[PDB]
DNA sequence: CGGCAG
DNA sequence: CAGTGC
DNA sequence: GCCG
DNA sequence: TACTG
């Protein structure tokens, strides 16, 4: 367990010893990222994690390669960094990458799209909004680029929690509403909010977006949607922008989740995060034979058995993993 | 050598 | 399906 | 990039 | 893992 992110406090990064390191290594990650090396990137994001746990200062090529999810690559570089306080790597870093970076953070662009445009000459924003082909979704991220960016204080994330809880709630009383991700593991700011919704006598969830996307219509506090399948009356999610009424107010970004209550445990934890800690947990259970997802905790196929998850703390317990409150889950 | 979450 | 984001 |  | 096109 000590191998496993899921089975630790992710408040061990809050001591960072090796920080003049991870700094470092951070730009490397990221310019792989938007680069499309997503394997190599995810190395770079696990070795991170490992050094900002780590007890101590690494200090020498050997314990840095006992130290999991860092190699004999890696530890070269942690012993270039001690010894000259530089990476050389970082003066050769392609240089598509600012324009790559700027590009993919248009909501709806990743590295596929931002190197095409790049290819075709595209170097701004400007020139994105003039010359770019664009989808609906992108143009929409490109309209609130800024906007996506910002993260909210928590506090507005209550806001918006209870406007889309009390639009539910007029609805059907028995409605249950959590907001998850960033906001549920105790983050002082949040990059959107991320709504769950279930009822618990099992069915009364079912075709409630209609209703609940029209009331927050009426009211204008949606001003754009990015995913929204309202068509075929299965809709599972809604990603979206909304605003806060009154001056001083920004759009923020806004998913919702609707789930049978049955699910609600599996739910809570996929949407709770973070997102490298559902990866860790998922990728734990499947070398126990089983399989994790948002839907249910299941063993492997031949259909497997779904095991029974009334709450999160039966996850943990069926994969051998001492509970996390939220906000140790952040990883 | 191939997975790396679902 | 590939691409994208949660 | 790292891991088994 | 659920959307788009
Ligand atoms: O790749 C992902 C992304 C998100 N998730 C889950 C965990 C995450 O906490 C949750 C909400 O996704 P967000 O993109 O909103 N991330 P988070 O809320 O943790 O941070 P913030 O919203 O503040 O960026 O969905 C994944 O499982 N895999
Ligand atoms: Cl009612
Ligand atoms: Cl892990
Ligand atoms: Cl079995
Ligand atoms: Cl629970
Ligand atoms: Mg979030
Ligand atoms: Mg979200
Ligand atoms: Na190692
Ligand atoms: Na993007």
């Amino acid at each position: 367990l000590d191998k496993w992110v899921c089975a630790q406090p992710s408040s061990q990064k809050a001591t960072n010893h090796n920080l003049h390191i991870t700094e470092k290594l951070e730009v490397l990650a990221k310019a792989y990222s938007v680069q499309g090396d997503k394997w190599r990137a995810l190395g770079y994001a696990k070795a991170i994690n490992a050094l900002k746990s780590f007890h101590k200062p690494v200090t020498s090529y050997q314990e840095a390669c006992s130290i999991p999810g860092i190699g004999k690559r890696m530890a070269e570089k942690i012993i270039e960094i001690l010894e000259s306080g530089h990476l050389r790597k970082l003066d050769h870093i392609s240089e598509s990458v600012p324009v790559l970076e700027l590009f993919s953070n248009i909501w709806g662009a990743g590295t596929k799209t931002a190197q095409m445009w790049y290819q075709q000459g595209f170097r701004s924003l400007e020139d994105i909004r003039s010359q770019a082909s664009l989808t609906t979704q992108q143009a929409i991220g490109l309209k609130h680029y800024s906007d996506f960016l910002e993260r909210m204080p928590r506090e507005e994330a209550t806001e918006i929690e209870q406007t889309v809880q009390k639009a539910a709630q007029a609805f059907n009383s028995g409605l249950l509403c959590v907001a998850c991700g960033s906001y549920r593991r105790g983050k002082a700011t949040c990059g959107d909010v991320d709504v769950l919704i279930t009822h618990p006598d099992g069915r009364s969830h079912r075709g409630i977006f209609s209703r609940l996307l029209d009331s927050l219509r009426q009211e204008g506090f949606l001003t754009d949607d990015l995913v929204s399948q309202e068509e075929n009356g299965q809709q599972q999610k809604y990603l979206g922008v909304c605003r806060l009424p009154g001056p001083g107010r920004r759009h923020r970004r806004l998913d919702i989740i609707v789930v049978p209550y049955s699910e609600f445990a599996c739910a809570l934890l996929y949407f709770t995060g973070s997102a490298h800690f559902n990866r860790s947990m998922r990728a734990l259970a499947k070398t126990k034979g089983m399989s994790l997802s948002e839907h249910a905790l299941s063993t492997a196929v031949v259909p497997g058995r779904v095991l029974p998850t009334p709450t999160e703390k039966d996850v943990f317990r069926l994969l051998g993993l001492p509970y996390r409150e939220p906000a140790e889950r952040d990883w």
